[PDB]
């Protein structure tokens, strides 16, 4: 079975969402990445944009303390525990961005940003799709709207969404039509994306998932190109 856990389509995963992210298909130089880019989650950080005004930046960094004890980035988990559900950068600043580019050049907080990343969004994406008789394009579409819109039963989290486009169309795994489940799956998502001003551009959606779902591509398979922003990548 093609899925997209198999190392080819997962490092296509991860290319797809670092174009969206940070506008780059090269996904291992964007460990270091750290902004906090004014969409009020404070900042955001690392290969999926973990956040310090969600939870998860403050989850890896124990995590990575846990598995690293006395990194530069362990002194400022007071500091994340405090501002947790704000955008504040109180007890952060330049010491702590300082911390996070030191961290990023270890292989110890790459692996606790894959391990996050694995069990929060790329996991639960990828054996929800299967379980859904998704292929790798629809275990794909939940991968990418766990990163934006994270973990959660809510209207406006993933299975929410998923929800949403249940009630809508029935999944591979019922018989129903996987083109027609990921339309209304991707519309689903649409109306969400919508709601928040850092994400009403919906082309990541449109000028990429959705067109290599017009081109039938779903086993998500190289060559591939697509758009976002306006700007044309591609992967070989
Ligand atoms: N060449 C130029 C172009 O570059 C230019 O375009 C701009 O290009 C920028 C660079 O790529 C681009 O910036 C990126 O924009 C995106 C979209 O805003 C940013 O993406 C963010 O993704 C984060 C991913 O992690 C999101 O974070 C997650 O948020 C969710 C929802 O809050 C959370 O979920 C909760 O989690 C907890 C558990 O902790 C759970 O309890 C809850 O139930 C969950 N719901 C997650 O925790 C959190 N990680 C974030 O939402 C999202 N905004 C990205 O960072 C930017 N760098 C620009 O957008 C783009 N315009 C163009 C412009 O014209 O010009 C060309 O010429």
């Amino acid at each position: 079975t093609v899925d997209l856990d198999a190392p080819v389509q997962k490092d296509t995963a991860m290319s797809l969402v670092s174009s969206f992210e940070n506008s780059s298909t090269d996904w291992q130089a964007q460990y270091g990445y750290l902004e906090d880019i004014a969409d009020g989650r404070g900042y955001t950080g690392g290969l999926i944009g973990f956040t310090s005004g969600t939870g998860d930046m403050l989850e890896l960094v124990r995590a990575y303390s846990a598995s690293s004890p006395g990194n530069p980035l362990e002194q400022y988990i007071p500091a994340l525990e405090a501002v947790n559900g704000t955008d504040s950068h109180a007890g952060l600043g330049q010491g702590f961005e300082q911390a996070w580019a030191d961290a990023a050049e270890t292989s110890e907080f790459r692996a606790a940003q894959d391990a996050e990343r694995d069990r929060v969004y790329f996991d639960p994406a990828v054996a929800q799709g299967k379980a859904d008789g998704l292929s790798a394009l629809g275990q794909f579409a939940y991968y990418d709207t766990l990163v934006v819109h994270g973990p959660g039963s809510q209207r406006d989290a993933f299975g929410g969404i998923r929800a949403e486009a249940l009630s809508a169309a029935l999944p591979p795994s019922q018989g129903g039509d996987e083109t027609e489940y990921l339309e209304a799956f991707f519309d689903a998502r649409n109306v969400i994306m919508r709601e928040e001003p850092a994400h009403a551009d919906t082309s990541r959606i449109d000028t990429a998932q959705r067109v290599f779902l017009q081109n039938g591509n779903f086993d998500l398979e190289r060559p591939l190109t697509w758009s976002v922003y306006g700007d044309q990548y591609s992967l070989n």
